[PDB]
């Protein structure tokens, strides 16, 4: 599913991301835009052989099982394919674990490089939330 911007904002909010670990909703929307273009089906290989899955590009090195990432872990206890669903629940639950792991949203390199310190509230402008 390719979410609309405000559609994704609403879903993330319903699932409790707005201000999770202190990160306002626009941070999450911004990260999803640059990670996935709001496409739940996005997958992208990493150099280390792991793969990133879903709207927030959660990797298989630590967080989900894809059966092909040797040496990796599955800390979200889910198949990576669960991160590709129309329903974003599994992605949000797993993101909550990631952002709690000590480095906050810096876990998402694209958030650090493209969202951090910017006017992230712009990502939720106009949305009826
Ligand atoms: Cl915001
Ligand atoms: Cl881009
Ligand atoms: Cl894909
Ligand atoms: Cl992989
Ligand atoms: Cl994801
Ligand atoms: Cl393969
Ligand atoms: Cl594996
Ligand atoms: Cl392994
Ligand atoms: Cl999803
Ligand atoms: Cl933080
Ligand atoms: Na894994």
């Amino acid at each position: 599913k390719v979410f609309g911007r405000c559609e994704l904002a609403a879903a993330m909010k319903r699932h409790g991301l707005d201000n999770y670990r202190g990160y306002s909703l626009g941070n999450w929307v911004c990260a999803a835009k640059f990670e996935s273009n709001f496409n739940t089906q996005a997958t992208n290989r990493n150099t280390d052989g792991s793969t990133d899955y879903g709207i927030l590009q959660i990797n298989s090195r630590w967080w989900c099982n894809d059966g092909r990432t040797p040496g990796s872990r599955n800390l979200c206890n889910i198949p990576c394919s669960a991160l590709l669903s129309s329903d974003i629940t599994a992605s949000v639950n797993c993101a909550k674990k990631i952002v709690s792991d000590g480095n906050g949203m810096n876990a998402w390199v694209a958030w650090r490089n493209r969202c951090k310190g910017t006017d992230v509230q712009a990502w939720i402008r106009g949305c009826r939330l």
